[PDB]
């Protein structure tokens, strides 16, 4: 039950799940709702690494906003993007303190869910995100996309290649995911399934496009197949809980694979 | 000699240069300063596509802030990241207006410099930026990085492949560049240059990393070597004008190759 005080055998490895995605893709909604789903059976901790957000739908165990917020920095004269970068520059003076706090959490909880800066570039291109990721034990990254971006074959290539680049940059296993699938018709869902998950098939379709862009997509997609095995993809809805069972399975499978 | 009024030959294709990079990398600084550089000889127009910035170092011919700002949206109750996205959703309703204004500038100026949203993901992951790029004549994208992100061998891989991804996404020739190189010691400068300019050296360095991510970069870099020849990385300073001569030459060469 959610109201149970679940016990974690201290030091028994936890599952650290890190949600990453462009601003508005659903990281925060997913963090809260997936955590609520897990709370029935597991001891869950939440980490908020976003300095921007006004209201969280979960109760954070760690909340970087207690140190500084973007809104506070803007009151000092910064523009919003200037303030975002500055908030993470300032947060770096507390890096070891936050890192150590998260490590403590991983020892005391079954799951640690980490909700990242609202702009994924703040997480990928700032030392704070990079250094954190380097120092966590086998975190699982779930990279969520908004299906609205996926209109033509080349778009599927773009999103899958981006996921590979996140893996490269963060040095962590990255699961490509769609969020907001509740907004999709069954016809829409099937189209996405055709192109988004089967890379051999996507590659084949890109090969048919004789244009410069198609050629490029075909080369990148083909390289991707050789640089990365198959990989399971997720179709999630942070609103309806669609795909949560799938995510939970993948996390447990990653858990088992790690530490062997 | 800011008082010059250079003439552009009507019927003459302009050069469109688009600056893209993560927040804080120097897009706005570079736009203004490279513009000021070009203004010695050319009729230059500036397009600001960023809804967030409070003050520009150049005078924009087109400025999306006249329609809406992130700050205005925040006054409505939005947090900053919610407001950034909302700003572009609102602008999209006026896409044709802005596309058409930019197309007009391109007929009337030698150079049109486009300063993109402060957050690169707004440009690459929002309809506004990708639909704009699809509709511009042979734009040159300059993708700038802060040298401070180049901490290890795999970072060089990352930058090269990120530029490739941008080229795919935007369908435009993308030049990778470092900005802020004025901040670099002479050793730092040569190290970066070594990894970017000596692909086999880079790949060999990647080989030594026994980490699980080591092998990936290794595998990739070596496949890039094969199928997608490494484009020359530019070294710029928006502060000191380092690299500006190089950028202007590449822009003209791209222009010639496109005409
Ligand atoms: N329909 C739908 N809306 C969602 C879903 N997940 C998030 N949202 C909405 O998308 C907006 C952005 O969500 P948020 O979690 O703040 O995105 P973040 O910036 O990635 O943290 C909010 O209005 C959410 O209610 C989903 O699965 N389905
Ligand atoms: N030292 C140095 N600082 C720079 C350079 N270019 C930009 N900056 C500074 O970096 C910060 C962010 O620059 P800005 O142009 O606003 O970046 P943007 O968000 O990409 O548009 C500002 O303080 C600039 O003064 C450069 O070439 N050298
Ligand atoms: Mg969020
Ligand atoms: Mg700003
Ligand atoms: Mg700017």
């Amino acid at each position: 039950m959610r109201g149970s005080h679940h016990h974690h055998h201290h030091g028994m490895a936890s599952m650290i799940v890190v949600f990453v995605g462009t601003a508005g893709s659903g990281k925060t909604t997913l963090t809260g709702e997936f955590g609520r789903y897990l709370e029935d059976n597991y001891k869950v901790a939440y980490v908020n690494l976003d300095t921007g957000v006004k209201e969280l739908p979960y109760e954070p165990s760690i909340d970087v906003r207690e140190f500084v917020t973007v809104e506070e920095i803007m009151r000092e004269g910064y523009g919003p993007n200037g303030a975002i970068v500055e908030s993470y520059d300032r947060l770096m003076e507390k890096f070891n303190e936050y890192l150590n706090k998260i490590l403590r959490l991983e020892k005391e909880n079954d799951y640690v869910l980490i909700d990242t800066p609202g702009q994924m570039e703040t997480f990928l291109f700032h030392e704070f995100g990079v250094r954190l990721m380097e120092n966590l034990p086998y975190p699982l990254v779930v990279y969520i996309s908004d299906p609205e971006i996926l209109k033509k074959p080349n778009d599927y290539c773009f999103v899958r290649f981006f996921a590979l680049l996140i893996d490269l940059r963060l040095g962590a296993t990255t699961i490509p995911a769609l969020n907001k699938v509740d907004l999709l018709s069954e016809e829409e869902k099937e189209r996405h399934r055709k192109y988004f998950e089967d890379i051999d098939y996507l590659t084949a379709r890109l090969k048919l496009d004789p244009s410069m862009q198609g050629l490029m997509a075909y080369k990148m997609c083909s390289m991707m197949t050789e640089v990365l095995p198959p990989v399971r993809v997720l179709y999630l809805s942070a609103k309806t809980r669609e795909g949560f069972e799938d995510l939970e399975t993948l996390a447990y499978e990653h858990y088992c694979t790690c530490g062997d």
